[PDB]
């Protein structure tokens, strides 16, 4: 039977019941003990209501807004008897305002993204710098400094951001042994950054390849994806964004830094979902990825930053997304940007519609003695159906990572505001690994200069294959 | 009751039996009168032989090379009793050499491309400018100057290059009439160029959208297309090319002109199949197109050039391909360029495999008073199966254009070396129209500046939306 990790003796408030909420709720009932009536789901859509009613769970058909979130949520969070848990899996809501609301009411909190109130993503008056995830992330870092410690609030604990942070630590451990780097396993942020520096890790790709396919072809004028379309399109239209490593010798003309913050990121003045990079995964081998902005791009580079006594950074890795979505999403991207506007409709591929395919999601560490090393999951839809209901392979990697964040938080309920990089990676993977299918590490001799230059003059840097000048596609 | 247009009183030698050869052979048998034993096919492929054997057609399994084409084609084309016809529908053969050989022995000739001998396209010792279709077309133009007149030989008479030259003439006449400009239509090149100048036609997209899809999904590591894969990938890896209009005020930094020749073209130092442009078709609306180099991009711009007394160009339209192939081909291109290498296998979708779709292929005249006007064919696969065998919608548009060009050559056998721009377009479209499905003209108020600028800074020219500055994706 499945392990029941803890009893939750308080209200469980799930904000948003979309593709990820539908997959997470079954996992919460499976691995936690509690009275079913103590759970409550909040979502404005009629489709979510009918699903919630099919589960016999309390439902409030309401959109959480800046105007109503205090009056709406505080009664739900303080209903008792004990400590409540706010599980935020929504769009169009401010992760920071809800997070702060839960903390000051003594309720645990978890989400999978730093989401802003509706209007932010397309606000015409915001500068590209303020539209970046770097800026959104700095609002959570500022909150953590203004109110250190307290009730635990786990920020950005999905598959990516989230799971991949744990994969980076396990990958670093594996690389140390394989490169025969002597030493004791790191137990602090400073020790981890120092290990990556000592291993010669110049950068990291969040290298992903989704091969799931449906029984019907991509409909015309319909955006298709295996997870949130609204969320993917929104982040796809934000600036391309990456953690900027100290080994880089070149950035493009339309790249910009930040005047304040942790200083670990840059951004390009162009949408990320229409920005290609050269990357690599085990199933796909050499492929194009899209440089979509993610929280872990900034948080991983910042976490693995080494500073001198003066506070200046002397080592940090490059880190960014390299996303090859399912073929219907690639076509949807080609369609959307080719038209200049969102499609008239969208849909998320369901477990009942997907014929085959996997979601290969891992971290690719490069620049070290063995060139490149990819570590991550290869979960298949066949395995997904066999172990978890109401979700495809993309959704299970995410929902299982929310399960591990919830377990860690109940076991560490007074750790303050934390990101996935602050969680005990070994305990989190122990919870999640049953839902990840094969988890493997693989070396490769491939580099972004393979087969280059070709028959056209090209702006490459042959001294160092992994320079961003060689990765970025023009 | 199919019309039989002409008797062919000599040998019919068809070089190549791929997708286009298979679709063209039934049309030759259908529309021309000749003794069955006069037609012979030459193709080195084993798959081709078995097909031809099943049609009861003579087949010589041999590659036409530089070291054998004289001793092979001369006897075959001069077998008598009178004039033969060389139908060249192959890859890796020299169109020019075979064409000059046919003319030297009084045989008519037609092809759909200026193809070089094997080894030319990927030769590392060639500058990009030498690998341009502009350079190839100049060899044909020079051959015409060195031997004016003589036996007719039709260069590049397929769907595009070929049929789209006739669409431009019809579109120009339609635009005039829609403006209330009656009167005698042009009958010389000078008058045609003047008409385009007088109507304010700033440029022309060969605007195409293929919607044919297969009963199976895109297989991994396979390049899929509705026509020649080897032919498509070769031109896709050639530099991007376009006829360069006199109204253009900007070109990229990696754009180059030519020192010699007609002087109508530029090229970019990047592969066309990885270069995107903003265009439009009736069924697709606003879409991305690929800037694949094509012969008609130059010949149309050249044909519609107006010069002053000194010989300098005072008007010329911009002209280039804006190709949106089928979805599997879009995926194939993403896969080929993302990995940096041709796939291990390829296949051309057969009519038995295609489940639905059309080949929407026409010309988009822009810059005039009515903004933009699309004229062309919307042939569907369903109508294709009802009227012609052994081909899909893409192939039928090509084979029927070859049919049209053969009719014109047989009717005008002493015209010398000619391009599709030099043919009687009303007679050619009279022959081809039964195989083009809906042939319609559509006006649109769309421009490349639709919805721009976005949330990012952009280098655009708001005074003239159709400037290549705004069309080219950057
Ligand atoms: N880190 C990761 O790995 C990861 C992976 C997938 C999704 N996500 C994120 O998780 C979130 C949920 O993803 P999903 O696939 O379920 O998205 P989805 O679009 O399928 O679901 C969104 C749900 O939120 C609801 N909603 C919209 N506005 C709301 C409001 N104002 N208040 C309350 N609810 C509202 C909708 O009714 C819908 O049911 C997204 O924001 C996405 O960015 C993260
Ligand atoms: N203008 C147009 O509208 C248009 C459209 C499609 C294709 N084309 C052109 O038509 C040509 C044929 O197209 P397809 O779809 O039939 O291509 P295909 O790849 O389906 O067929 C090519 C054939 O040429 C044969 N071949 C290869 N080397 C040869 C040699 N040395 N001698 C004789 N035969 C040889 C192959 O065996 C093959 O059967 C291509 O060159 C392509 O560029 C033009």
């Amino acid at each position: 039977d499945w392990p029941v990790y803890h009893r939750i003796d308080g209200p469980i408030v799930m904000i948003g019941f979309g593709s990820i909420g539908r997959g997470t709720l079954p996992l919460i009932e499976r691995h936690f003990a509690f009275d079913r009536s103590k759970l409550v789901v909040i979502d404005p859509s009629d489709e979510a209501r009918k699903l919630a009613e099919a589960r016999g769970v309390r439902f409030i058909q309401q959109a959480v807004t800046r105007d109503n979130y205090r009056e709406l949520l505080v009664p739900l969070l303080t209903a008792g008897p004990g400590q409540g848990f706010c599980v935020n899996l929504s769009v169009d809501t401010s992760s920071l305002d809800i997070m702060e609301l839960a903390r000051e009411n003594g309720a645990l909190y978890i989400d999978t993204v730093v989401e802003p109130w509706l209007g932010f993503y397309f606000d015409p008056d915001l500068k590209p710098e303020a539209r970046s995830n770097y800026a959104l992330r700095e609002t959570v870092l500022a909150a953590r400094r203004n109110k250190p410690g307290g009730t635990t609030a786990v920020s950005c604990c999905g598959a990516n951001p989230g799971m991949v942070s744990w994969f980076v630590k396990q990958a670093l451990v594996n690389l140390a042994a394989d490169l025969g780097v002597t030493g004791e396993e790191p137990t602090t942020r400073e020790e981890w950054a120092r290990l990556a520096m000592d291993l010669g890790v110049k950068g990291i790709h969040i290298a992903e390849r989704d091969t799931q396919r449906a029984s019907f072809p991509k409909p015309f004028d319909v955006f298709v994806n295996t997870e949130s379309v609204e969320g993917f399109v929104s982040e796809g239209l934000q600036p391309a964004e990456l953690g900027w490593g100290t080994f880089e010798r070149w950035m493009p003309d339309n790249a910009r830094g930040h005047d304040s913050g942790c200083g670990a990121g840059i951004y390009l003045l162009q949408p990320g979902a229409n920005t290609r990079v050269r990357s690599w995964t085990p199933t796909a081998m050499a492929q194009y990825g899209f440089l979509v902005t993610h929280n872990e791009s900034i948080s991983i580079a910042d976490f693995l930053t080494v500073r001198d006594a003066a506070g200046q950074a002397v080592y940090r890795p490059t880190c960014h997304y390299a996303y090859h979505p399912c073929n219907d999403a690639v076509l949807s991207l080609h369609e959307m940007f080719g038209s200049g506007k969102r499609q008239s409709d969208w849909r998320i591929l369901d477990e009942t519609e997907i014929v085959d395919g996997i979601d290969e999601l891992g971290v690719l560490l490069y620049g070290h003695g063995k060139n490149a090393y990819w570590y991550g999951s290869q979960l298949s839809i066949e395995e997904t159906r066999r172990i978890a209901p109401d979700q495809n392979a993309t959704g299970l990697q995410v929902s299982s990572a929310v399960l591990a964040g919830m377990v860690w938080a109940l076991e560490n309920p007074n750790a303050g505001i934390v990101e996935a990089d602050d969680l005990d990676f070994r305990r989190c993977l122990e919870v999640q690994t049953p839902y990840l299918g094969p988890v493997v590490g693989v070396y490769t001799d491939w580099t972004p200069l393979a087969g280059r230059p070709g028959l056209f003059p090209e702006d490459i840097d042959t001294s160092d294959p992994w320079q961003f000048r060689n990765v970025l596609v023009r």
